[PDB]
């Protein structure tokens, strides 16, 4: 007994309140050798381009992904995503969108988005889009970082504190490791979940489940 069609929440809609998840710190960089730069099969390379293998991390960005489309908030037409990338690359994801299962397709996929500048259905399913990400927010919006060195709330007790045209960005460290800082030109709060540090998948699936319980999803 609930509406089969939902309206598609983007960027050009700047009012209907919605949770917004940002993936930030994406490791999403491409290689001719086109795949996505990764540390289980590029390591010799990798080191001779001087990086830390660790670093190069896809499959997080890929399984926050999958974690996030697939989640009953989603479905409900109340998630929207978008992604950040280690470059400054900004993307916006279409709710609709299939991501691939296989990390050999989505490398695939991610490749064409990054040299395309989008993903065509004609209507686009992933677009690259101009920074900053405040630009596309909707106008009345929270904006948090999650950290695990943050003061831990309960996500339901946060989400239904927001007012009834408020929307919330959630701003999420797209890695294994790394410093609570690249959001902090954005936000004005961070906190924590846990009391345990969280991969990135269950922070994301953390707070889809809180919103889905305050929003009677």
């Amino acid at each position: 007994l609930v509406p089969q069609a939902p309206p598609v929440l983007t960027s050009k809609d700047k009012i209907t309140k919605r949770m917004i998840v940002v993936l930030a710190m994406a490791s999403l960089e491409t290689h001719k050798i086109y795949v996505l730069l990764n540390c289980d099969d590029h390591q010799g390379l990798l080191k001779k381009m001087g990086r830390d293998i660790s670093e190069a991390r896809p499959d997080i960005t890929h399984q926050c992904l999958l974690t996030l489309l697939d989640s009953p908030i989603n479905k409900a037409g109340k998630l929207q995503v978008y992604i950040q990338t280690s470059r400054g690359i900004l993307i916006e994801v279409n709710p609709t969108v299939r991501i691939p299962r296989t990390f050999k397709r989505f490398s695939g996929l991610m490749v064409q988005l990054l040299h395309k500048l989008s993903i065509r259905s004609e209507e686009k399913l992933l677009k690259v889009i101009k920074n900053p990400i405040t630009d596309h927010l909707p106008t009345k919006c929270r904006k948090v970082t999650l950290s695990f060195d943050a003061p831990v709330i309960r996500v339901q007790d946060y989400i239904e504190k927001l007012d009834d045209d408020e929307s919330i960005c959630v701003f999420v460290g797209a890695m294994a490791r790394g410093k609570d800082n690249f959001a902090d030109e954005y936000v004005d709060e961070k906190v924590g979940l846990s009391n345990y540090p969280l991969s990135a998948s269950v922070a994301c699936s953390k707070f889809c489940h809180g919103a889905e319980d305050a929003w009677n999803i």
